[PDB]
This record gives structure tokens, sequence and C-alpha cells, in this order.
């Protein structure tokens, strides 16, 4: 029973005012159409989890623009389709009573090389290097190999964040932009050591590897305002070739600097809605730095997670706590955290079912059992919002 | 008592094995002569504090040049009666079965002005900024005024830490030398951001103040080799100037470069003989960087530091604890702490007593009374070992 705790104590963060503090976070999902737009799926799986919450919602990664994806069904807002799509389900998210934040995804060098081509679109990254053995051998038969980003081609991925940032928070009606900058993505790409090797003021140091998330963000928050803004940030992830702690730059000093660049852009007057952190090694550090809402999500829901939720929650009044993997089984997770009720086993093998409500919309309420695989809604084909 | 923590363990330090892990951190009490040469009470004091003791004592910071000073009657290993003073207290040290380092000094913007303008010597800084009115004031009256460097004296000033790393090490007999980098003096006068306005290489950006820092240790290191170095960075101090965590780059992401560089060097087969570090603040992410001997030290002696000596001592096997005031006070303070037994009160009154014994060798070992201001040691005037 966690009713007892800062989780479901209410918090501002940028204008609005969140009843609890357990956030979904951004959960990649694949259940948008080959056109990348939302489906009725999607309406009724973040709808379920805006009912009886209050809290904050965090969309799966989207695509900005078509160069920055892809990944096959994988979501975007950048057509006037898409917008429709996402709008609708931030005005279902809104109806229940709950607010939604999109994250902004960018791949990189770790985008589907074979798609973006037969989009006509190149294979881009921060340098002209691959994470792995795999994917390049992947580029080079698809004929669409990395290429390093040209100035020109800079530019117009800051122009894309802002018109995607506007589209979700103005069209759209989100409550937030999240700039996804972890996980080897093409901005942690721009942040590491291991995949940054410029020599143009891109790459080369601290502060020219931090430079193009710290122009992003300056650019959308002169765009939306800086209450709707917020940023992601895996300082110890390895994932798609990231350094970790064994980059050549530690990265306690690189995203030392970020953390320290955003809070004095905050000591300007210009404070992010929320710094979003995975736990992994301590975190304490980025505590240190930046002083606004900070949503820490990684584990928390574990049989060792628990006691570490409260103590963190509890540690401080701007803390949210981020559950992903069962809030993928637990529609109802809110009132089963709330009311101490026991959660429905996440089932990995169907997070990334491609266009599929199994495992996905078949999940029961609290009591009630798991759809099966040949069910009704299982079979029903996802069908687009607009 | 605290025989059975690891602060009694035995632990190698560089090539040297020290018996405990007990350290006499570097304390000024300027006891030396005008001319800035050891003195006999010196070697008593020294002396006194290597019996029974088997650990580390690390000397008070000494002027690795005239230019580096100048306090009234401070420590210099310069000319060479100077440096055979200190070895014959070094001998001495030897020869009661303890260690010791020596710590290298270069005041900066911190000098006395009046005393540098008598030696016909500048007072020099990164930039042309005086840490305090006063000083400003001091500087003015005695017309010797703030000066930044220039690239020839940031060279002279690299060749005097060569020389007096020579002299400790390789004349003198010293076990290491400690580079003084904390506290707002010069070389952490070019690490602050509120000290620091260069333009140039050494300044402007997280590598380029830290620049001449590493520099100089890269320099020493060639000098006497990495196992005989060490440095002392204080990044939450706020002596004379320095940002500490209100700085414009917050000193995590700073001084997190600094032990990230420290570290690669040690990857790449040089590792410093130990970091000395000092004290929402905490020193954990150090830790996290820095994977080497490290010598923590400050209030470990308030029963409520206890504790935290005890803690920070056995949570793994190279914590080095510094315990500097009471030190001064308990001559014998490795038996005191090894067996529980009392410590005598420190006098802050006679820390900076110029060139008296009277607070300095008066102290009496545990069961003896500390000897009055009349008796015949504290009347004696100290005399140079030269
Ligand atoms: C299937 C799946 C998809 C995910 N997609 C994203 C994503 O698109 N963007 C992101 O920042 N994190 C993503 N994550 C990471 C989660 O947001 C979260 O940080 C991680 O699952 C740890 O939280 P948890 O222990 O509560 O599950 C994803 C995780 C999973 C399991
Ligand atoms: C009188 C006095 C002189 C000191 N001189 C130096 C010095 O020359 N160099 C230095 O790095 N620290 C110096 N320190 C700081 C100590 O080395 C130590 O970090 C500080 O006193 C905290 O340790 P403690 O709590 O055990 O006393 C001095 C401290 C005192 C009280």
């Amino acid at each position: 029973p966690l009713a007892d705790t800062n989780l479901f104590k209410p918090i501002k963060v940028g204008k609005i005012e969140l009843k609890n503090r357990l956030v979904f976070p951004p959960t990649t999902r694949f259940r948008n159409t080959s056109d990348f737009v939302a489906t009725d799926s999607m309406l009724s799986y973040y709808s379920q989890r805006a009912e009886n919450n209050g809290g904050l919602l965090i969309t799966e990664a989207t695509f900005g623009a078509p160069q920055f994806g892809l990944y096959q069904n994988g979501p975007m807002i950048y057509t006037d389709r898409q917008v429709e799509a996402w709008k609708k389900i931030v005005e279902e998210v809104h109806k229940k009573g709950s607010h939604i934040s999109m994250q902004l995804w960018n791949l990189g060098r770790a985008a589907d090389p074979k798609l973006l081509k037969e989009h006509g679109l190149p294979f881009l990254a921060p340098s002209a290097l691959y994470f792995s053995e795999e994917s390049k051998k992947a580029a080079e038969e698809a004929g669409n190999e990395v290429q390093a980003m040209t100035l020109e081609q800079i530019e117009q991925t800051k122009k894309d964040y802002v018109n995607a940032a506007k589209n979700a928070i103005q069209k759209a009606g989100f409550d937030m932009v999240e700039v996804h900058s972890a996980h080897g993505y093409l901005l942690d790409q721009f942040i590491q050591t291991t995949a940054n090797k410029r020599t143009d003021k891109y790459g080369g140091s601290i502060e020219n590897r931090a430079r193009l998330l710290l122009e992003v963000i300056d650019l959308v928050i002169e765009a939306v305002g800086a209450d709707h803004v917020a940023v992601r940030l895996s300082p110890y992830a390895t994932f798609q070739g990231s350094g970790g702690v064994d980059a050549e730059v530690h990265p306690i000093a690189q995203f030392g600097y970020i953390l320290s660049e955003l809070e004095r852009r905050a000591k300007e007057g210009k404070r992010l809605a929320y710094v979003s952190i995975v736990e992994p090694e301590d975190n304490s550090w980025m505590l240190q730095i930046w002083k606004g809402v900070v949503l820490r999500s990684g584990g928390y829901l574990s049989e060792k997670g628990i006691a570490h939720l409260i103590k963190d929650v509890n540690a401080d009044d701007r803390t949210l706590i981020g559950c992903s993997r069962y809030f993928t089984s637990n529609p109802d997770l809110p009132n089963r955290l709330r009311d101490g009720l026991p959660l429905t086993p996440y089932d990995r093998s169907r997070f990334y079912k491609i266009f599929s409500n199994d495992g996905y919309l078949t999940w029961g309420k609290y009591g009630e059992p798991e759809q099966p695989s040949d069910s009704a809604i299982a079979l029903k084909t996802p069908q687009p919002l607009a």
C-alpha cells in the first residue's frame, strides 16, 4: 500500500497539477500503422491508463520527422493525419482526468537502414561509425551506409525538433514535450565519446558534445516555453555502443555539465518541466545539480525496488517515480499501487508485437482475467485514428 | 577504540607500505625562519608525530619557489639551505619509522602583496581579480596590484613545479609530493569560474580551466614518477572567492572532469599515489570516478564524525583518513585513536602564532600536562636546520 507516501501526494509540474507522482514512462510498443499513424488500439491503451489516475503519462518515443526514424509501425507527429490522431489521444487522456507528455525520438545510427532507404532517406550519425558489426553489415547490404551529419543536416534537425514540439504542444495539446537524449540514440550519440569523433564545434569536448542537445533545448524552449519541455538522460547506459562509465571522459563530467547547464537555464528563468533519469553507480550526484522536478525510472516495482521507491519518492518534494514494464500489463496500476493490490506480471515477449492487440489490450483490470491470444480484441486489426 | 577498523590496517600507497591509514594532512603553522628555512622546532614537531605512528605525514603547504609565495615565515624548498633542512626533517621522520609527503604551495592572488613586493616579485593570478576588497586594498597600497599571468609566467610556474618536485623527492627524500590545487590558491583559481576569466587556452571551458593543473601534474609525473605524486582538490570549498556549488559551471562537472583525467592517466599506467579530498554536498561521486588511493579529510572527530570515520574507512580498502586540527594537539594521536584515549583539545589561537613554540611544541603526550607558555621550550627562539 503506497497511498501513505509521496507517490500519491499531488505535485505541480510545469503549469499543471498532477494528482500523484506515479508516471508512465515512454514505452515503445509499435502499434501504429505502417504510415506511422496512431491507432484506436493506442487510444484505448492510453485511455485505460489515464482513467482513475490524475497523474502524468508519457507517450512512446515519437519520431519528429521522417528523418528522425525509422522503425516499422513507429509513431510520428509530422503529417496532418498523425497530428490529428495524437490530438484525439490527448483529448481522451485529458477527458479521463490525467495529463500526458510526448517524448520526441531521433534514431541516428540506431535506425533501420533498409526502411530509411525505402523512404528515400540517408542513415545519419554524428560520426560515420556503427554501434555493432551486425548493424554495419545491415547498412552495407541495404545500400544505405552511415554518414556523418553535415552542418545543414544538423540545422535541419534543430528545425525539425522545433516543428515537432510545436505540433505536439500547440496542435495536439500535449502538456509537455520530452527530448529523448538517452539510450544511444542520436542526441546521446552526440554526447558519447564512443560515437562522436567530430572535430567541429559539435564534438571534441564536453561543451561541444553537449552542444546539439542544448541548442535543441533552447530552440524548443523559445518555441513552447520551458514549463512544456523535458529531457531524458542515461549517463550509465551502454546500450547501442554508448560508453557509460567506460567512456574516455567519465559520464559524471559530461552529463554533470549537461545538468549544470539545464540548472543554469533554470536560474535564468527557464526551468524545464522535469528531467527524466534512469536508475542504474548512483544517481545522487545528478540530484545534487538539478534542483527541479526529477523523474526517476527503473526497477522500482521489483521484489527489491520497493522501499527504494518509498525512500526516493519521500526523500524530497520534487521526485516522480516512473514504472514502465508493469504499466504495460497493469492498465489500472495507479489504483493497485494505491491500495496495495497484487500486480499482473508483464510479458516481454509481446512488448514489440508489431500492430497487434495481443499482449497490448488483452490485459484485464485487477481481479479480471487476461484475454487469450485468440480472443476478439487480440485478433482485431488496429485502425488509424485519422 | 578504533584499532579494529581499517584505520589501522596496513596499505600500499605508491611504493610505500603504510602500517596504518591515519594521516596528518598538510597544516600551515608558520614556524619557519623569516627566510623560509625549516627549523629545529619543526623537526621536533614532525618527529614526535612520526614516533609510534608508521602512518603518513603530509608536510605543511610549502612554497615551490619565491614566486609561489609569499607568507610571513612560510616554508620553501627552493634554496640549498631549505632543501637541506627539509632533508634533515625527512631523515628524522624515516628514522622514527613513519613516512612523509610534501605539499607544494602556490598562493597566486591569495599571497601577501606587500611581502612579494619586498622580494621584487609581482602579484599573479589567472585573471586580474581580487578575492576580496580587503586584498584589493592591501595590493593597491603596496603598489603591487594583481596581474593576469602571461604565457611565460605560466611556463615558469610549471618549470618551478618540476624543480620543487625534484628537490623534495630526489634530494630531501620525501616519499611523495602533493600538488595543492584547493582552497582558492593559484591552481584552484585557474579551476574556478569565479577567478578564471581567461579567453585563451587556460580558460573559458572545463578542459581549459583544468589545463594548468593537468600540465603541471604531467610534468611532475615525468620528473619523479607517478607513485611519487599526489594532488588535493576542494570542489565544495568557497575559501578566498572560490565558487563552490554556486559556480557558473557546477563543480561536479569541472572537478568531475579533473578526476576523470587523473583516472585516465591511471588507466595508461600513471596512477597517482593518492588523491586528497576535503569534506546535499557529498563526495561519493569523486569515489565513483577516482579508483585509486583517496585521502578524505575534514571533521572526522566530532562524535558526529566518528561514525563517518568508521563508515568511510571501512567502506572499501583504498581510503585514508586525515585528521589535522587534533593532530596539532595530540602528537601521539595514532596511539590515542588506536586505544580510544581522550584527545587533548586544539587551540586555534596558536595555530598561526608566528615563529613560536608556544602552542606548537608545548603539547604533551597522553598522561602528561600541557607545558605552560613560560616553560623552557615555549620561550625558545627556533633556529634554522640549515
Ligand atoms: C518495451 C519497452 C519500450 C521502451 N521504450 C522506451 C522509449 O521509447 N523511450 C524511453 O526513453 N525509454 C523506453 N523504455 C525504457 C522505460 O521507459 C524505462 O525507463 C525502463 O523500462 C525501466 O523502467 P521499469 O523498470 O519501470 O520498467 C522502454 C522500455 C521497454 C521495456
Ligand atoms: C591551522 C591549519 C592550517 C592548515 N593548512 C593547510 C595547508 O597548508 N594546506 C592544505 O591543503 N590544508 C590545510 N589545512 C586544512 C587541513 O589540511 C584539513 O583539511 C582541515 O583542517 C580539516 O581537517 P580536520 O577536520 O581534521 O581538522 C589547514 C588547517 C588548519 C586548521
